[PDB]
DNA sequence: ACACCCTTTCTGGAGCAA
DNA sequence: CATCAAGCCTTCCTTCAGGTGTTGCTCCAGAAAGGGTGT
């Protein structure tokens, strides 16, 4: 089962790329060394091979979000709206291993290197979510396949291929957002502003004391650690589209109408990270199945079977597979 | 719960973008070298994708207020308006560390590396600002979820949702506005004006013979310098979001906004840059803002009401308290 | 604490912006090149969003005077009448530092990195003067939050938030007023004007000689000049904020408002620009106006005389005194 | 009864560059 | 209805933040002996 999702984010996407990275004040990434630099947390990127200018592919860096992190989201979401909802309706509750197993795939960091039966791997690859997502201790290979997420761009249109001219993007799609944390005892004014801190104007002055000292030891160490932090981050640009590819090796059709579930409760999920600024918000503009567009503004429509086989598998979803899944052979 | 809190500016914002931005005599940003150049001070702007061709969407600029500075705004708002007036009225004291966990993320710059328990973390995702506003030592995630201020604007018709288009504004929405500072020895003028100065006549004449030194090889009050701002009058959208929130919650988010009406956003105190008014305030969709505050969502303030009331200081405490 | 000072000014505004414009014989604001221009200033304008028709806003050009000059101007006349009196009637000697720092912000023009320390901090915000207006060598932030002088106007109609429905100005508000300078020498007519003149006849006929040096090919005089200034008799709008003011700077600001009338807003000083009366002042909603100044505000008054009074130098030499 | 299936059971070393 | 005026100076940024913690892999890559039991 093919399924693509083309979203629309109208806040900014940041999915933090780990390194070391620096930038000056004037907006240079990776400064030679000497000139003042803030620490600069970068967007995730993959380099896609693309045609620049004429017949000259080359390695581009174009913005992304990981398949893993589109993967854990589509698994969140469908954990957050649909297992646990069908899990809460009823009885069933999970031991602390099998929810580690559901939200992470496993219950240790140490798995057993034996693999399970035949009939227990059949068993849950025909499950609606184990068989979506199969980790367990014994790795099982989940039909669930999730690509990255990636911007509707030329420097994909090796990765996207025919049918998205349509609301095209060309240049650069990141921007350096600079934030700072200022010291509150700074910004203290009067007595009033004050009288909610233990001690008061004592406790502020000692505050200021104790920079003063640290600004000291740090001109002696240049010529602990305070709270004025002022720093950058790279983002993805707000409002662009980007395009989902999800993939389903023949799958049960509850599997497929768990999807659309997850996909149809997307709303209100944020994409990537840096939860505080509200990044990550997004609004599907596209779903089609197997080629074909299935979503409306009222979520997804058609695919109903689908949605019949995914709703007598949420009625028969039980706690007992997610048991079995994350019991481990050699505990 | 999605909350749009659709506001105007009274007064030219000015969130101060970062970098050394250059203006000539004229409007002309970051000119070649080789020219007369004074120092532009520009506003926070946005890269945002917009429909410029109308077949062709390409990266525009937009200028914003952070959303870190409109988060910061509200639990500022929430703590000098509605958390310390509940905390000194009780007779709780919050330790130096516990203020700088409220009015920050946390007290010292290097947080734990450590896992806080699940009883912590609940009971400060059940509290109503310490579930908005996460952080401290042991890296909690607040509920509250803090758009950037957008314009209503043709370059964010992509960013905004529907019913907006009718007052979608085009167009330019930004000025470099000039200002000055001199050194006002210059500006003396009489004898009688220098009797409130120690030394009097001799210290003005050192003082202009000390700028004829200057200008012959410190710097003086002699400053012409330029910030661009954006334009006043203009109407905004501010996306705060919240991720399972409790009652309680919403309600001290309502109460913040019902009295950020004396509030600045972003920079330019001296010259009162901040100043705003509130057009509307969604909730979930529909409209609850009216001329006297907030309307409805009388479960959210008195969810706020009744939180408010038995406000200790000891979870701001051992929210604060390091590992 | 808001204050709206609504103002009428009796003489042209001219506040220059700053730009080489230039200007024709008939009017043609910046034409182009060939149709022998002439240098204009043109007075400050802000670009503000406003409705042009129904449902359109866009960014129209309105003549206003910065914040910033008067921010300036309430600490000039707060300064000259209010505060230099309670220092030389008391024998007080500000330090020239002290008087720079008082009648600009900043003494030099390197702010130190270091904070202060807080007791510092609340006794200047403290203060009735340095409360108003911060910054100094360590960078106090003042409780005075000045708005610019924007007109009655239609174009204003989003930033007065439809508080005057009456008297709005709908038509152009400016004039250009052309001045020119005259050759002295070229309008002598008799020798007994040029007696005085050391030399007599034979240097004016040698400043002749050199200007018609100057004309077949150093600048020469009687320049042809254009200035665009707002026009008369209009209602303007002023808005004054305080963030938490002692009640001795309410009444500091109150008593630059009762004698505001002798200064002048911007302007060209020759040409008696900038004069103005106060039609009204509103502190908080209320109007505590008339012709015989302010009445109302008692309290304001009775702590501005009581913190006039002990107004010792020694607040401003350790507010100057940079570390 | 002879074929596949599901379990145990069992002996030794140890350093490591790109 | 023609020119003559058809700017001049000077400002032309200042300090500071200029990252912190974690993660820092897991497992298995055998074949026979000795029991069952299912066709």
């Amino acid at each position: 089962m093919q399924i693509e999702v083309t979203v629309r984010n109208i806040t900014p996407i940041f999915s933090a790329a780990p390194g070391s990275n620096y930038i000056t004040i004037d907006g240079t990434i990776n400064p030679p060394p000497g000139v003042s630099r803030f620490p600069l947390v970068r967007t995730r990127m993959m380099y896609v091979a693309a045609d620049v200018g004429d017949g000259v592919i080359k390695s581009v860096p174009l913005q992304i979000v990981p398949g893993n992190t589109m993967r854990s989201l589509l698994r969140r979401t469908m954990l957050k709206h649909v297992i646990e909802p069908a899990l809460v309706e009823k009885g069933n509750k999970l031991s602390i291993g099998a929810y580690a197993t559901a939200y992470s795939g496993n219950a240790t960091g140490n798995p057993d290197g034996v693999p399970s039966s035949f009939d227990e791997i059949a068993t849950m690859r025909a499950h609606p979510f184990i068989g979506l997502f199969g980790g367990g201790p014994r790795m099982l290979e989940g039909r669930l396949m999730v690509d990255s997420l990636y911007p509707i761009h030329t420097n994909a249109e090796r990765i996207l291929g025919a049918g998205y001219e349509n609301e095209m993007m060309s240049g650069p799609i990141t921007q350096v957002v600079w934030a700072r944390r200022m010291d509150p005892i700074l910004n203290l004014g009067s007595s009033e502003d004050v009288e909610v801190i233990n001690g008061g104007a004592v406790a502020a002055n000692g505050w200021i004391q104790d920079l003063l000292a640290n600004s000291k030891a740090a001109a002696s160490k240049k010529k602990g650690r305070g709270l004025k932090a002022f720093n950058a981050h790279e983002v993805v640009i707000p409002g662009l589209k980007w395009v989902w590819r999800i993939s389903l090796d023949r799958p049960t059709d509850a599997q497929v109408g768990l999807v659309l579930l997850a996909l149809n409760k997307m709303t209100n999920e944020r994409i990537a990270g840096g939860h505080s600024k509200d990044y990550g918000r997004f609004v599907i503009d596209g779903v089609s199945l197997n080629g074909e567009q299935v979503w409306s503004q009222s979520g997804i429509t058609g695919g109903e079977q689908y949605f019949d086989a995914v709703a007598e598998a949420i009625d028969g979803l039980s706690s007992k597979e997610f048991e079995q899944f994350a019991q481990s052979a050699k505990e």
